[PDB]
């Protein structure tokens, strides 16, 4: 028929012109928003730069004799520090340039959430993803280790591990760009773990490979488990957002982390001893011996430093 | 001293309060922009849905007898099609949800450029990145093939290839989300090439591995070169943004692509023949034989289809 469909088409035309009017409207608003945003970011970067120059100059002029009321200078210094903090939390609400690593993978993209709700929801989704992939990883590890599939599934498991670590690197860099305090060591931890898994992947079937696959699968399984536990603790802590229960839980969780660290060290040691005895594949055995050692070293060092920093309270 | 630095601090305070006022201002504008954007996208999705329902209903009621002035119905159909196009190009200016793949790697990020200039600049940067990494790849290929380093550098070259193909997958998906017509086959081409390079990486040193490394490095080198040439042609074409020179250049470039395709086929065939004769590592040789064949099949098929589509003009 024609009449019913034509009349519905007319109603559609009305709603069409309405939507078109509104969409044509907000183009100008979007333009003005981008303009003002650009102006604001340029200005704040300029002012922060000049403020830092003032800070350096005054710090150099600072150590002079305190015979005068230089306590006022200390107050001015507190003021500079709080100004830096204000500029910081203000600019966190404003989009930034990627940096180096993200520019290499994505490049010239304005990946910067601009709402506390959206930012927090994204971080929560990130942790949930880490948990789910940890479950998948532990089930594949259990299948490969005990269920007697020692032919290929180790290759697939290693592919999964390397993809996991690369995508966690990317999400970690996005989180750093959006703002967090994880810029210390872990972004390199993920790199070195990726390298270790790759080297272990190149490793072709010899004989010692059996002993080492046994140790390595068992340890990776245990680390996946402790990863699950750490996720649950940190998700409980975020849902809390108290302090006493948090500190008690961290004290309960620290021994497992130290046990994992020293397991890493013992694995590296048995790897050295194995590479000492007559055995080919020295390339792979030694270039997979180095990581475990370095990874343990950095991990234990950072954990000791952070627990001392916390207890310093 | 105190006076000079304090007076400069006062000027800094003035500019500080100014910047603070402007930044506190544009918060509300940002809020209203997000609100209006959400309203607009919800409304347009709703209206597009209902329009599609109308389209289905009228298409089903359409094949009735044309004894009446059903040419008006054909005009209404043209109107529906142009309405779909209008909704399309309008919504392209408006941010979208990631989809499936990007949600798996990044997740809940509003990666959608909102300016023709920014979008075009990003696409150009993408092509320039492809070129630069192609140069790096061809130089590493030349070093590995002829310069007699047939021990490890093949592993490093393969790591580079797999990282290249994964990051091109990500950039390709971002480009599809931002809007392009490359949703046909290539997003799966990159996947299958990644799989092939991985399988070739697992391959441990036998004897036939020598013959196959020779053929494979030579072919990968040639494909890198033709990739460079295709980049230069397409960058010239975009800088043009004529048609006659474009068609002549594509006609000049087609034979190289067909030669590469048939080289792929011949490589797959020699791989089958090699796997036929007594030789272990059947896992790797055959699971690396399948890709070349399938990849050639899809590539040649798509190239024939697209050249026929173009000549159809
Ligand atoms: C104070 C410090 C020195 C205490 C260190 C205790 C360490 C050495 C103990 C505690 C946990 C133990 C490890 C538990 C699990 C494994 C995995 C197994 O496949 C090999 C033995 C190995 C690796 C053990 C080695 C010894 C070990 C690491
Ligand atoms: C009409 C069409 C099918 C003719 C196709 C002819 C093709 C198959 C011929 C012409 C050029 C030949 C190639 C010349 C160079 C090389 C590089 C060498 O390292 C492997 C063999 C290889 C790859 C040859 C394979 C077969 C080849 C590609």
């Amino acid at each position: 028929p024609l009449g019913d469909c034509l009349r519905d088409w007319e109603d559609l035309q009305q709603d069409f012109q309405n939507i078109q009017e509104t969409h044509r409207l907000y183009r100008l608003k979007l333009e003005e928003l981008t303009k003002l945003q650009n102006n604001c970011t340029s200005s704040i970067t300029r002012q922060k730069k000049r403020l830092q120059e003032l800070a350096l100059a005054l710090k150099k002029c600072k150590p002079s004799l305190p015979a005068e009321a230089e306590g006022a200078a200390q107050e001015l210094e507190n003021q500079m520090k709080e100004r830096q903090g204000l500029f910081f939390d203000m600019e966190a609400y404003l989009p930034k340039k990627n940096g180096l690593y993200l520019s290499l993978v994505l490049g010239n993209v304005n990946v910067t959430l601009l709402s506390k709700q959206a930012k927090f929801a994204y971080k929560d989704e990130y942790e949930k993803f880490k948990l789910y992939l940890t479950i998948i990883l532990i089930l594949i590890s259990f299948t490969c280790r005990f269920l007697l599939n020692s032919r290929v599934t180790d290759a697939a498991f290693n592919f999964l591990l390397v993809w996991y670590y690369c995508t966690l690197t990317i999400r970690e860099s996005i989180l750093i760009n959006n703002g967090s305090r994880i810029k210390g060591w872990w972004v390199f931890h993920h790199y070195v773990s990726t390298f270790l898994s790759g080297v272990m992947l190149t490793w072709p079937d010899g004989l010692m490979y059996q002993k080492f696959r046994n140790q390595f699968l068992s340890f990776s399984m245990y680390q996946s488990f402790v990863q699950f536990l750490q996720y649950y603790y940190q998700s409980g802590c975020l849902y809390r957002l108290f302090q006493s229960w948090m500190w008690r839980g961290l004290t309960f969780l620290l021994p497992f982390l130290f046990f994992g660290h020293f397991w890493q060290l013992f694995n590296a040691l048995t790897l050295f001893n194995l590479a000492q005895d007559p055995q080919c594949k020295e390339w792979q055995v030694l270039m997979c011996g180095f990581p475990f050692l370095l990874l343990f070293l950095g991990n234990f060092f950072t954990t000791l430093r952070v627990v001392h920093h916390k207890f310093h309270s």
